[PDB]
């Protein structure tokens, strides 16, 4: 399994604009098409993105092709951010995706928030920042997400996935 397999699972895949729980428009697999109320303005954002006039919806591969931008971007400021490297850096494999996964939903700047967890990851103490991520907001608002991303912090194991 990997990050993209967990992420579908987590962000489920639609193909007509829909709300996120912030109320932004959305696409795809948690794709975020604007933060603009406007439906105009969204439609308008995915057209941009598609290449084409979607009017709102799109085919699972064009779903398929935003999700590989997404995930890249994702990985791109993890390793932008200064935060976050190092403890990309170090982690495993099965916990780096897990990372990338609250990176995804949260922004660069959301996941750099969690500065005892990260140093906890940082030195491996698991159970420890497992203990500290259940803490916290984004776990109380998303428990599902959170418990799953929780477990593969703490064993390493695809297990919460399968």
């Amino acid at each position: 399994m990997n990050i993209f397999e967990m992420l579908r699972i987590d962000e489920g895949l639609r193909l007509k604009i829909y709300k996120d729980t912030e109320g932004y428009y959305t696409i795809g697999i948690g794709h975020l098409l604007t933060k603009s109320p406007s439906l105009n303005a969204a439609k308008s954002e995915l057209d941009k993105a598609i290449g084409r006039n979607t009017n709102g919806v799109i085919t699972k591969d064009e779903a398929e092709k935003l999700f590989n931008q997404d995930v890249d971007a994702a990985v791109r400021g993890i390793l932008r951010n200064a935060k976050l490297k190092p403890v990309y850096d170090s982690l495993d494999a099965v916990r780096a995706a897990a990372l990338i996964n609250m990176v995804f939903q949260m922004g660069e700047t959301g996941v750099a928030g969690f500065t005892n967890s990260l140093r906890m990851l940082q030195q491996k103490r698991w159970d420890e920042a497992a203990v500290n991520l259940a803490k916290s907001r984004w776990y109380n608002q998303t428990p599902n997400r959170a418990k799953r991303v929780i477990t593969t912090f703490r064993t390493g194991t695809w297990d919460a996935y399968k």
